[PDB]
């Protein structure tokens, strides 16, 4: 007992769905001693070692330990195809090296439906109105939701964490809040929903206007 632990994190959902972008797997080593700061990383893709990993300069934590992070770029298709990413961590503080493995959630991809809603009758008596965008029937839970007004990014939104449904699929909600006037003056609002099961990972949704 004692000595370093390793934790392994998947890429960011949006990074996995936009081929334009660079998905990364991230290996984090904590409880590295002040004595043996140095950490070697070995990465594997379905068991075969890869060398493109970038290790970040180690960082001193307040509890008198070092934290060391290695970041492995992965290919759009490899990650989505369930390739297996292993992070092996060697330190003089460990008798023998430590492994973790991650891949995408196992299972049968399901395309979501997106339902868009103007504000409820009871909301239309308020200074501020909400525009709701409901996503249900997606598997896995990896997804990206975003809002534009007249193709410009809109930032006053909140998106629930996907919730598991009865049939195994996931459901979530996204709400964008704007001045009643902006809605009434007839501006257009778009929910942008990306999921792997959607064709080109671009889900179709109807824009909202009065
Ligand atoms: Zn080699
Ligand atoms: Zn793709
Ligand atoms: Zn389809």
């Amino acid at each position: 007992l004692g000595g370093p632990s390793v934790f392994l994190f998947p890429p960011k959902p949006k990074d996995t769905l936009m081929i334009s972008r660079t998905p990364e797997v991230t290996c984090v080593v904590v409880d590295v001693s002040q004595e043996d700061p140095e950490v070697q990383f070995n990465w594997y893709v379905d068991g075969v070692e890869v060398h493109n990993a970038k290790t970040k300069p180690r960082e001193e934590q307040f509890n008198s330990t070092y934290r060391v992070v290695s970041v492995l770029t992965v290919l759009h298709q490899d990650w989505l195809n369930g390739k297996e990413y292993k992070c092996k961590v060697s330190n003089k503080g460990l008798p023998s090296s430590i492994e973790k493995t991650i891949s995408k959630a196992k299972g049968q991809p399901r395309e979501p439906q997106v339902y868009t809603f103007p504000p409820s009758q009871e909301e239309m008596t308020k200074n501020q109105v909400s525009l709701r965008c409901l996503v249900k029937g997606f598997y896995p839970s990896d997804i990206a939701v975003e809002w534009e007004s007249n193709g410009q990014p809109e930032n006053n939104y909140k998106t629930t964490k996907p919730v598991l449904d009865s049939d195994g699929s996931f459901r979530l909600e996204s709400r964008l809040t704007v001045d009643k006037s902006r809605w009434q003056e007839g501006n257009v609002f778009s929910c942008s929903v990306m999921h792997e099961a959607c064709s080109w990972h671009l889900c179709k949704s109807l824009s909202l206007s009065l």
